[PDB]
Protein backbone atom coordinates (compact mmCIF):
# COMPACT_ATOMS: atom_id res chain seq x y z
CA UNK A 1 0.00 0.00 0.00
CA UNK A 2 2.94 2.35 0.95
CA UNK A 3 6.60 2.54 2.07
CA UNK A 4 6.48 2.08 5.91
CA UNK A 5 8.63 2.53 9.10
CA UNK A 6 10.25 -0.73 10.35
CA UNK A 7 8.59 -3.09 7.77
CA UNK A 8 11.17 -4.78 5.46
CA UNK A 9 10.71 -7.64 2.91
CA UNK A 10 13.17 -10.49 3.60
CA UNK A 11 13.51 -13.75 1.65
CA UNK A 12 13.85 -17.43 2.63
CA UNK A 13 14.53 -20.78 0.88
CA UNK A 14 13.38 -24.30 2.04
CA UNK A 15 15.53 -26.84 0.11
CA UNK A 16 17.02 -26.41 -3.40
CA UNK A 17 14.32 -24.61 -5.49
CA UNK A 18 11.63 -23.29 -3.04
CA UNK A 19 11.85 -19.57 -2.05
CA UNK A 20 9.43 -17.17 -0.26
CA UNK A 21 9.13 -13.51 0.90
CA UNK A 22 8.67 -12.68 4.64
CA UNK A 23 7.46 -9.27 5.90
CA UNK A 24 9.81 -8.61 8.88
CA UNK A 25 8.47 -6.10 11.42
CA UNK A 26 10.67 -3.95 13.69
CA UNK A 27 9.55 -1.93 16.74
CA UNK A 28 11.90 0.46 18.60
CA UNK A 29 10.84 2.32 21.81
CA UNK A 30 12.89 4.48 24.23
CA UNK A 31 14.45 1.91 26.61
CA UNK A 32 12.74 1.19 29.98
CA UNK A 33 16.28 0.66 31.42
CA UNK A 34 19.61 -0.67 29.91
CA UNK A 35 18.00 -1.28 26.46
CA UNK A 36 17.05 -4.67 25.04
CA UNK A 37 16.75 -6.78 21.90
CA UNK A 38 13.98 -9.35 21.40
CA UNK A 39 13.08 -11.48 18.29
CA UNK A 40 9.77 -13.42 17.79
CA UNK A 41 9.61 -16.26 15.24
CA UNK A 42 13.28 -17.42 14.99
CA UNK A 43 15.19 -20.45 16.19
CA UNK A 44 17.00 -19.51 19.46
CA UNK A 45 19.49 -22.45 19.41
CA UNK A 46 20.74 -25.12 16.98
CA UNK A 47 22.05 -28.61 17.86
CA UNK A 48 24.07 -30.77 15.40
CA UNK A 49 24.92 -34.29 16.40
CA UNK A 50 26.34 -37.72 15.59
CA UNK A 51 25.85 -41.04 17.44
CA UNK A 52 28.08 -40.13 20.42
CA UNK A 53 28.67 -36.31 20.13
CA UNK A 54 26.67 -33.11 19.63
CA UNK A 55 27.17 -29.39 19.80
CA UNK A 56 24.77 -26.59 20.63
CA UNK A 57 25.01 -22.90 19.73
CA UNK A 58 22.87 -19.84 19.65
CA UNK A 59 21.11 -19.79 16.25
CA UNK A 60 22.63 -18.09 13.17
CA UNK A 61 19.46 -15.87 13.21
CA UNK A 62 20.17 -14.75 16.83
CA UNK A 63 23.93 -14.35 16.01
CA UNK A 64 22.87 -12.28 12.90
CA UNK A 65 20.95 -9.81 15.19
CA UNK A 66 24.05 -9.38 17.44
CA UNK A 67 26.22 -8.59 14.31
CA UNK A 68 23.50 -6.08 13.24
CA UNK A 69 23.64 -4.28 16.65
CA UNK A 70 27.48 -4.19 16.50
CA UNK A 71 27.29 -2.61 12.97
CA UNK A 72 24.74 0.04 14.18
CA UNK A 73 27.13 1.02 17.07
CA UNK A 74 30.09 1.46 14.58
CA UNK A 75 27.73 3.78 12.58
CA UNK A 76 27.28 5.97 15.73
CA UNK A 77 23.85 4.63 16.84
CA UNK A 78 23.34 3.47 20.49
CA UNK A 79 20.95 0.49 20.45
CA UNK A 80 21.26 0.41 24.31
CA UNK A 81 19.01 3.59 24.12
CA UNK A 82 16.15 1.39 22.73
CA UNK A 83 14.04 -1.67 23.54
CA UNK A 84 14.05 -3.27 20.10
CA UNK A 85 11.66 -6.09 19.05
CA UNK A 86 11.88 -7.81 15.65
CA UNK A 87 8.93 -10.05 14.62
CA UNK A 88 8.81 -12.72 11.88
CA UNK A 89 4.98 -13.08 11.80
CA UNK A 90 3.18 -16.39 11.13
CA UNK A 91 4.83 -18.58 13.81
CA UNK A 92 7.08 -20.32 11.16
CA UNK A 93 10.42 -21.57 12.66
CA UNK A 94 13.14 -19.79 10.60
CA UNK A 95 16.97 -19.70 10.93
CA UNK A 96 20.04 -18.52 9.05
CA UNK A 97 22.31 -15.45 8.73
CA UNK A 98 20.81 -14.10 5.45
CA UNK A 99 18.24 -11.64 7.08
CA UNK A 100 21.16 -9.58 8.51
CA UNK A 101 20.83 -6.64 6.01
CA UNK A 102 16.94 -6.68 6.30
CA UNK A 103 16.95 -6.52 10.14
CA UNK A 104 19.69 -3.81 10.10
CA UNK A 105 17.59 -1.77 7.56
CA UNK A 106 14.46 -2.37 9.70
CA UNK A 107 16.14 -1.13 12.92
CA UNK A 108 17.77 1.89 11.12
CA UNK A 109 14.31 2.85 9.67
CA UNK A 110 12.52 2.42 13.06
CA UNK A 111 15.21 4.56 14.88
CA UNK A 112 15.22 7.40 12.26
CA UNK A 113 11.46 7.03 11.43
CA UNK A 114 12.42 6.80 7.69
CA UNK A 115 10.10 4.42 5.80
CA UNK A 116 11.53 1.55 3.66
CA UNK A 117 10.40 1.05 0.01
CA UNK A 118 7.70 -1.72 0.09
CA UNK A 119 8.57 -2.66 -3.61
CA UNK A 120 12.08 -3.97 -2.51
CA UNK A 121 13.03 -7.40 -1.08
CA UNK A 122 16.58 -8.18 0.16
CA UNK A 123 18.84 -11.05 1.29
CA UNK A 124 22.38 -10.65 2.69
CA UNK A 125 24.52 -11.78 5.64
CA UNK A 126 26.04 -8.73 7.43
CA UNK A 127 29.66 -8.71 8.72
CA UNK A 128 30.88 -6.59 11.73
CA UNK A 129 32.52 -4.13 9.20
CA UNK A 130 29.19 -3.57 7.36
CA UNK A 131 30.07 -5.76 4.32
CA UNK A 132 27.27 -7.85 2.70
CA UNK A 133 28.35 -11.51 2.51
CA UNK A 134 27.00 -14.13 0.04
CA UNK A 135 23.88 -16.20 0.85
CA UNK A 136 22.20 -19.44 -0.33
CA UNK A 137 19.22 -19.93 -2.65
CA UNK A 138 19.60 -16.56 -4.49
CA UNK A 139 17.62 -17.75 -7.61
CA UNK A 140 14.59 -19.22 -5.74
CA UNK A 141 14.75 -16.04 -3.52
CA UNK A 142 14.69 -13.67 -6.59
CA UNK A 143 11.75 -15.73 -8.12
CA UNK A 144 9.86 -15.53 -4.75
CA UNK A 145 10.38 -11.70 -4.69
CA UNK A 146 9.12 -11.41 -8.33
CA UNK A 147 6.28 -13.97 -7.67
CA UNK A 148 5.24 -11.74 -4.67
CA UNK A 149 5.10 -8.46 -6.73
CA UNK A 150 8.47 -6.94 -5.62
CA UNK A 151 9.85 -4.47 -8.30
CA UNK A 152 13.48 -4.78 -6.92
CA UNK A 153 15.66 -7.39 -5.09
CA UNK A 154 18.93 -6.53 -3.27
CA UNK A 155 21.53 -9.38 -3.31
CA UNK A 156 25.20 -9.56 -2.16
CA UNK A 157 27.87 -8.57 -4.79
CA UNK A 158 29.47 -12.06 -4.52
CA UNK A 159 26.08 -13.78 -5.46
CA UNK A 160 26.10 -12.02 -8.90
CA UNK A 161 26.24 -14.58 -11.77
CA UNK A 162 25.66 -14.25 -15.57
CA UNK A 163 22.42 -16.40 -15.28
CA UNK A 164 20.81 -13.64 -13.09
CA UNK A 165 20.97 -11.25 -16.11
CA UNK A 166 18.51 -13.71 -17.86
CA UNK A 167 15.72 -12.97 -15.24
CA UNK A 168 12.98 -10.58 -16.53
CA UNK A 169 10.55 -8.23 -14.72
CA UNK A 170 12.52 -7.43 -11.52
CA UNK A 171 15.49 -5.09 -10.93
CA UNK A 172 18.42 -7.04 -9.32
CA UNK A 173 20.77 -4.72 -7.29
CA UNK A 174 24.11 -6.23 -6.07
CA UNK A 175 25.59 -4.52 -2.94
CA UNK A 176 28.99 -4.74 -1.21
CA UNK A 177 28.00 -2.68 1.90
CA UNK A 178 25.08 -2.04 4.27
CA UNK A 179 25.38 1.72 3.41
CA UNK A 180 24.52 0.80 -0.23
CA UNK A 181 21.44 -1.09 1.08
CA UNK A 182 20.27 2.04 2.99
CA UNK A 183 20.90 4.19 -0.15
CA UNK A 184 18.67 1.88 -2.28
CA UNK A 185 15.59 1.52 0.02
CA UNK A 186 15.18 4.54 2.38
CA UNK A 187 12.49 7.05 1.17
CA UNK A 188 13.46 10.73 1.93
CA UNK B 1 36.69 -3.58 12.96
CA UNK B 2 39.92 -5.60 12.41
CA UNK B 3 40.49 -8.89 10.53
CA UNK B 4 42.76 -11.75 11.55
CA UNK B 5 43.41 -14.71 9.19
CA UNK B 6 42.69 -17.93 11.14
CA UNK B 7 42.78 -21.46 9.74
CA UNK B 8 40.53 -24.52 10.06
CA UNK B 9 40.58 -28.19 8.99
CA UNK B 10 37.47 -30.18 7.99
CA UNK B 11 38.16 -33.92 7.50
CA UNK B 12 41.69 -35.36 7.20
CA UNK B 13 43.28 -33.08 4.52
CA UNK B 14 40.96 -30.09 3.72
CA UNK B 15 41.96 -26.66 5.15
CA UNK B 16 40.40 -23.21 4.92
CA UNK B 17 41.45 -19.67 5.86
CA UNK B 18 38.83 -17.80 7.97
CA UNK B 19 38.74 -13.98 8.03
CA UNK B 20 37.86 -13.61 11.75
CA UNK B 21 36.29 -10.19 12.52
CA UNK B 22 37.05 -8.46 15.84
CA UNK B 23 35.11 -5.39 17.06
CA UNK B 24 36.29 -3.72 20.30
CA UNK B 25 34.42 -0.56 21.54
CA UNK B 26 34.50 1.37 24.88
CA UNK B 27 32.18 -0.59 27.27
CA UNK B 28 28.49 0.58 27.08
CA UNK B 29 27.94 -0.71 30.68
CA UNK B 30 30.08 -3.30 32.64
CA UNK B 31 31.81 -4.41 29.36
CA UNK B 32 31.21 -7.76 27.61
CA UNK B 33 32.54 -10.59 25.40
CA UNK B 34 30.34 -11.94 22.57
CA UNK B 35 31.28 -14.59 19.95
CA UNK B 36 29.23 -15.46 16.84
CA UNK B 37 29.76 -18.41 14.53
CA UNK B 38 31.05 -20.96 17.15
CA UNK B 39 29.85 -24.07 18.97
CA UNK B 40 29.04 -23.03 22.56
CA UNK B 41 28.63 -26.46 24.27
CA UNK B 42 29.51 -30.09 23.42
CA UNK B 43 27.86 -33.29 24.72
CA UNK B 44 29.85 -36.55 24.45
CA UNK B 45 28.79 -40.11 25.32
CA UNK B 46 25.55 -42.14 25.33
CA UNK B 47 22.29 -42.65 27.28
CA UNK B 48 24.28 -44.65 29.92
CA UNK B 49 26.88 -41.87 30.62
CA UNK B 50 27.49 -38.53 28.87
CA UNK B 51 29.20 -35.26 29.79
CA UNK B 52 28.51 -31.73 28.71
CA UNK B 53 31.11 -28.97 28.58
CA UNK B 54 31.80 -25.51 27.27
CA UNK B 55 33.02 -25.91 23.66
CA UNK B 56 36.80 -25.83 23.02
CA UNK B 57 36.14 -22.55 21.11
CA UNK B 58 34.47 -20.93 24.16
CA UNK B 59 37.26 -22.26 26.50
CA UNK B 60 39.81 -20.76 24.04
CA UNK B 61 38.11 -17.31 24.36
CA UNK B 62 38.29 -17.57 28.22
CA UNK B 63 42.05 -18.38 28.03
CA UNK B 64 42.57 -15.43 25.61
CA UNK B 65 40.90 -13.01 28.11
CA UNK B 66 43.05 -14.38 31.00
CA UNK B 67 46.28 -13.84 28.94
CA UNK B 68 45.28 -10.22 28.07
CA UNK B 69 44.61 -9.73 31.86
CA UNK B 70 48.09 -11.17 32.78
CA UNK B 71 49.50 -8.65 30.15
CA UNK B 72 47.99 -5.67 32.02
CA UNK B 73 44.99 -5.11 29.69
CA UNK B 74 41.46 -4.94 31.22
CA UNK B 75 39.12 -6.64 28.69
CA UNK B 76 36.14 -5.65 31.00
CA UNK B 77 36.77 -1.98 29.86
CA UNK B 78 35.34 -3.07 26.44
CA UNK B 79 32.41 -4.64 24.56
CA UNK B 80 34.27 -7.21 22.40
CA UNK B 81 32.50 -9.05 19.56
CA UNK B 82 34.30 -11.69 17.49
CA UNK B 83 32.50 -13.04 14.40
CA UNK B 84 33.53 -16.28 12.63
CA UNK B 85 31.82 -15.70 9.25
CA UNK B 86 29.23 -17.86 7.34
CA UNK B 87 26.99 -20.65 8.63
CA UNK B 88 29.02 -23.65 9.84
CA UNK B 89 29.46 -24.13 13.62
CA UNK B 90 33.21 -23.91 14.15
CA UNK B 91 34.88 -25.44 17.23
CA UNK B 92 38.41 -26.03 18.55
CA UNK B 93 41.15 -24.43 20.64
CA UNK B 94 43.40 -23.55 17.66
CA UNK B 95 42.17 -19.90 17.08
CA UNK B 96 43.49 -18.83 20.53
CA UNK B 97 46.47 -16.79 19.14
CA UNK B 98 44.28 -15.28 16.30
CA UNK B 99 41.58 -14.06 18.76
CA UNK B 100 44.23 -12.72 21.22
CA UNK B 101 46.12 -10.89 18.39
CA UNK B 102 42.82 -9.45 17.02
CA UNK B 103 41.79 -8.09 20.47
CA UNK B 104 45.36 -6.77 21.17
CA UNK B 105 45.42 -5.03 17.76
CA UNK B 106 41.93 -3.51 18.31
CA UNK B 107 42.75 -2.22 21.87
CA UNK B 108 46.14 -0.66 20.84
CA UNK B 109 44.94 0.13 17.21
CA UNK B 110 48.41 -1.30 16.09
CA UNK B 111 47.04 -3.09 12.96
CA UNK B 112 47.66 -6.67 11.68
CA UNK B 113 49.67 -7.67 8.58
CA UNK B 114 46.88 -8.90 6.25
CA UNK B 115 49.40 -11.24 4.43
CA UNK B 116 49.77 -13.39 7.64
CA UNK B 117 47.57 -16.33 8.70
CA UNK B 118 47.97 -18.21 12.00
CA UNK B 119 46.94 -21.20 14.11
CA UNK B 120 47.78 -22.09 17.72
CA UNK B 121 46.18 -22.90 21.09
CA UNK B 122 47.02 -20.22 23.78
CA UNK B 123 47.83 -21.24 27.38
CA UNK B 124 47.22 -19.07 30.48
CA UNK B 125 50.98 -18.18 30.65
CA UNK B 126 50.70 -17.09 26.98
CA UNK B 127 52.59 -20.09 25.52
CA UNK B 128 51.47 -21.29 22.02
CA UNK B 129 50.43 -24.98 22.21
CA UNK B 130 50.42 -27.51 19.34
CA UNK B 131 47.33 -27.84 17.07
CA UNK B 132 46.02 -30.44 14.55
CA UNK B 133 45.93 -30.37 10.72
CA UNK B 134 49.01 -28.08 10.46
CA UNK B 135 49.78 -29.26 6.85
CA UNK B 136 46.28 -28.70 5.30
CA UNK B 137 46.16 -25.38 7.30
CA UNK B 138 49.45 -24.18 5.72
CA UNK B 139 48.28 -25.29 2.20
CA UNK B 140 44.93 -23.41 2.67
CA UNK B 141 46.91 -20.30 3.82
CA UNK B 142 49.02 -20.53 0.61
CA UNK B 143 45.96 -21.07 -1.69
CA UNK B 144 44.25 -17.98 -0.11
CA UNK B 145 47.35 -15.87 -1.01
CA UNK B 146 48.90 -15.59 2.49
CA UNK B 147 52.70 -14.95 2.25
CA UNK B 148 53.34 -16.05 5.91
CA UNK B 149 51.81 -18.59 8.36
CA UNK B 150 52.47 -18.67 12.13
CA UNK B 151 52.39 -22.17 13.72
CA UNK B 152 53.31 -23.52 17.19
CA UNK B 153 57.01 -24.45 17.72
CA UNK B 154 56.01 -28.06 18.72
CA UNK B 155 54.20 -28.43 15.27
CA UNK B 156 57.57 -27.87 13.46
CA UNK B 157 58.50 -31.05 11.52
CA UNK B 158 61.01 -31.85 8.72
CA UNK B 159 58.32 -32.21 5.98
CA UNK B 160 57.06 -28.58 6.38
CA UNK B 161 60.56 -27.67 4.97
CA UNK B 162 59.30 -29.27 1.66
CA UNK B 163 56.39 -26.69 1.38
CA UNK B 164 57.22 -23.86 -1.13
CA UNK B 165 55.70 -20.44 -1.70
CA UNK B 166 54.92 -19.51 1.96
CA UNK B 167 57.11 -18.46 4.92
CA UNK B 168 56.32 -20.85 7.90
CA UNK B 169 57.12 -19.07 11.27
CA UNK B 170 57.22 -21.32 14.42
CA UNK B 171 56.46 -19.45 17.69
CA UNK B 172 56.64 -20.43 21.39
CA UNK B 173 54.85 -17.36 22.89
CA UNK B 174 52.02 -14.91 22.16
CA UNK B 175 54.54 -11.99 22.45
CA UNK B 176 56.42 -13.64 19.50
CA UNK B 177 53.11 -13.85 17.51
CA UNK B 178 52.66 -10.06 18.12
CA UNK B 179 56.36 -9.34 17.22
CA UNK B 180 55.71 -11.13 13.84
CA UNK B 181 52.24 -9.84 12.72
CA UNK B 182 51.98 -6.28 14.16
CA UNK B 183 52.96 -3.56 11.62
CA UNK B 184 54.42 -0.16 12.61
CA UNK B 185 51.26 2.01 12.87
CA UNK B 186 50.96 5.09 10.55
CA UNK B 187 53.12 8.08 11.71
CA UNK B 188 51.12 11.11 10.29
CA UNK B 189 49.80 13.71 12.84
CA UNK B 190 51.19 11.80 15.90
CA UNK B 191 53.24 13.40 18.74
CA UNK B 192 55.66 10.31 18.68
CA UNK B 193 56.12 6.95 16.77
CA UNK B 194 55.59 3.31 18.01
CA UNK B 195 58.08 0.82 16.33
CA UNK B 196 57.65 -3.02 16.83
C1 LIG C 1 16.31 -15.54 9.15
C2 LIG C 1 16.02 -16.18 7.79
C3 LIG C 1 14.87 -15.51 7.04
C4 LIG C 1 17.30 -16.16 6.96
C5 LIG C 1 17.28 -17.03 5.71
N1 LIG C 1 16.96 -18.39 6.14
C6 LIG C 1 16.56 -19.31 5.25
O1 LIG C 1 16.45 -19.11 4.04
C7 LIG C 1 16.27 -20.69 5.78
C8 LIG C 1 17.11 -21.74 5.07
C9 LIG C 1 18.55 -21.57 5.51
C10 LIG C 1 19.49 -21.05 4.61
C11 LIG C 1 20.81 -20.87 5.02
C12 LIG C 1 21.18 -21.25 6.30
C13 LIG C 1 20.24 -21.79 7.19
C14 LIG C 1 18.93 -21.95 6.79
N2 LIG C 1 14.89 -21.04 5.53
C15 LIG C 1 14.00 -21.14 6.51
O2 LIG C 1 14.33 -20.94 7.67
C16 LIG C 1 12.57 -21.48 6.23
C17 LIG C 1 11.99 -21.20 5.00
N3 LIG C 1 10.69 -21.50 4.79
C18 LIG C 1 9.95 -22.07 5.75
C19 LIG C 1 10.51 -22.36 6.99
N4 LIG C 1 11.80 -22.05 7.20
B1 LIG C 1 18.75 -16.96 4.99
O3 LIG C 1 19.99 -17.42 5.77
O4 LIG C 1 18.82 -17.67 3.64
C1 LIG D 1 37.90 -21.96 16.21
C2 LIG D 1 38.45 -22.76 15.03
C3 LIG D 1 38.78 -21.94 13.78
C4 LIG D 1 39.70 -23.47 15.51
C5 LIG D 1 40.21 -24.58 14.58
N1 LIG D 1 39.09 -25.54 14.40
C6 LIG D 1 39.06 -26.45 13.42
O1 LIG D 1 39.93 -26.56 12.55
C7 LIG D 1 37.86 -27.36 13.33
C8 LIG D 1 38.22 -28.85 13.38
C9 LIG D 1 38.77 -29.12 14.77
C10 LIG D 1 40.13 -29.32 14.97
C11 LIG D 1 40.65 -29.56 16.25
C12 LIG D 1 39.78 -29.61 17.34
C13 LIG D 1 38.42 -29.41 17.14
C14 LIG D 1 37.91 -29.18 15.86
N2 LIG D 1 37.26 -27.06 12.05
C15 LIG D 1 36.10 -26.46 11.97
O2 LIG D 1 35.46 -26.14 12.99
C16 LIG D 1 35.59 -26.13 10.60
C17 LIG D 1 36.41 -26.23 9.47
N3 LIG D 1 35.96 -25.90 8.24
C18 LIG D 1 34.70 -25.48 8.09
C19 LIG D 1 33.89 -25.38 9.22
N4 LIG D 1 34.33 -25.69 10.45
B1 LIG D 1 41.45 -25.31 15.35
O3 LIG D 1 41.18 -25.89 16.75
O4 LIG D 1 42.20 -26.37 14.56
NA1 LIG E 1 17.31 -13.82 3.46
NA1 LIG F 1 43.34 -22.48 13.72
Amino acid sequence: VEPQVGIVNGLAVYGPNSGSLLEIEVSVTAAQDKGSINITGIAEEESIGSQSKSIRRKSMAKGSVENVLTVLRTMGMKPSDYDIHINFPGGIPIDGPSAGIAMAAGIFSAIHKIPIDNTVAMTGEISLNGLVKPIGGVIPKIKAAKQSGAKKVIIPYENQQAILKQIDGIEIIAVKTFQEVLDEILVN
